[PDB]
């Protein structure tokens, strides 16, 4: 029944891939019984309006971790799923997460976040920075 779209995913992959328009972050929800990308803006403040405590989906947000010292980009999967997930969405993240995983052969980092804070930009990026660090963290800074 479910099933994921690769034209759909690498269309999107390819916009992100871009570093020269105003397009970071990518969204990825299915439509009937298909997974297909969503919004894509330089604004994360509409992913985090849309990715409410109500609902269950995907995300695709890339990352640059340099200073004019090592400019390089990073790839990070987060996946979003409101409290208000049924027993059949609860057990489709899951499955989902298999079909993205196969989809996306080149990545960084990926992760589910079920909280507004731990999906927030600065939360994201600092797991993708830091990749293996003390957890000496207190304001994501």
């Amino acid at each position: 029944a479910t099933k994921i779209d690769k034209e759909a995913c690498r269309a999107a992959y390819n916009l992100v891939r871009d570093d020269g328009s105003a397009v970071i972050w990518v969204t990825f929800k299915y439509d009937g019984s298909t997974i297909v990308p969503g919004e894509q803006g330089a604004e994360y403040q509409h992913f985090i309006q849309q990715c409410t405590d109500d609902v269950r989906l995907f995300a695709f947000v890339r990352f640059t971790t340099g200073d004019a010292m090592s400019k390089r980009s990073k790839f990070a999967l987060i996946t979003w799923i409101g409290e208000n997930v049924s027993g059949l969405q609860r057990a489709k993240t899951g499955t989902d997460k298999t079909l993205v995983k196969e989809v996306v052969q080149n990545f960084a980092k990926e992760f589910v976040i079920s909280d507004r804070k731990e999906l927030e930009e600065n939360f994201i990026k600092s797991e993708l920075k830091k990749a293996g660090g003390a957890n000496y963290d207190a304001q994501t800074e």
